[PDB]
């Protein structure tokens, strides 16, 4: 109860992926599955630590809940919430499929549940593309990896991290540096359109030439409007408004038709397991070697 150790409380399974590796585990005592990553002691742990903190303030069913922590040889167990499923990043290149307009509806929906939450609370995800948007084996959709403040202006190394990529950036965070709330909206357009053709705009543009075009440009639409309903098309338009005083908040977007007549999740069971088998298929074949 007290004394037993990190082992004894979790029966630790394969690795799922990748700062440190990441496994998933479950819960001996109440047989819950969940996630644990393994940071070694050299890590950057004043940002873990931010990032953990970042976690225990949400209580939400729409934000990766963290569990506790636990230290085992210099490594530090964070032991999270598992979105077995992986994320919507993962689940297109997993099944090399893009998500029809149904899907990106319904994972839309709990994605903007969560920055309702998350802007309510006065915080801002910062990060927000497909990749940082994760589903349970139910098909419930959940922000992780938030960016943290003052992320552009950090260490060269750690901020150019965050330069390096910034096709999910909204203008006036380019023209600012900073982010409010309302940029996490932008995002959101932006990764309606990388669910919908498998790319943001510019992602094939050398990083620098899209930090200039981005506040520059007429906001980006979709390549062929025509493959897609205006409803669609119209809250995509919501999103990528470039004055950020005039961009829809997410309680409003909460009621516009793409979302508030989204399918439930069970439309998106077929794709899941779909995702899921070619994930444990393939970890069966790169250990065969």
């Amino acid at each position: 109860s007290l004394t037993k150790q990190p082992e004894e409380v979790f029966d630790v399974l394969e690795k799922l992926g990748e700062y440190g590796s990441v496994f998933k585990a479950i819960h001996k005592e109440s047989g819950q599955v969940v996630a644990i990553k393994q940071v070694p002691v050299e890590s950057d742990l004043q940002e873990i630590i931010k990032e953990i903190s970042i976690m225990q303030q949400c209580d939400s069913p729409y934000v990766v809940k963290y569990y506790g922590s636990y230290f085992k040889n210099t490594d530090l167990w964070i032991v999270m919430e598992y979105c077995g499923a992986g994320s919507v990043s993962d689940i297109i290149r997993l099944r090399n499929k893009t998500l029809i307009e149904d899907e990106i509806a319904t994972i839309l929906k709990s994605t903007l549940k969560g920055l309702e939450y998350l802007h309510f609370m006065r915080k801002i995800h910062r990060n927000i593309k497909a990749g940082n948007i994760l589903l349970n084996t139910e098909g419930h959709a959940k922000l992780a990896d938030f960016g943290v403040a003052g992320q552009l202006t950090d260490t060269m190394a750690k901020r150019n991290t965050v330069i390096g990529t910034p096709f999910w950036m909204a203008p006036e965070v380019i023209q600012e540096i900073g982010y409010n709330c309302v940029a996490d909206i932008w995002s959101l357009g932006i990764t309606s359109i990388e669910m919908a053709e498998g790319k943001p705009p510019y992602a094939d543009i050398h990083p620098m030439r899209a930090i200039f075009m981005i506040p520059t440009n007429p906001p980006p639409t979709f390549r062929k409007p025509e493959l897609w309903s205006d409803d669609f098309t119209d809250f995509v338009k919501k999103c990528l408004v470039k004055n950020p005083e005039q961009r829809a908040t997410a309680t409003q977007l909460l009621q516009h038709p793409f979302i508030k007549n989204a399918k439930p999740v069970s439309i998106l069971r077929d794709l899941i397991t779909e995702a899921m088998e070619i994930k444990a298929k393939r970890h069966e074949e790169q250990q065969r070697e």
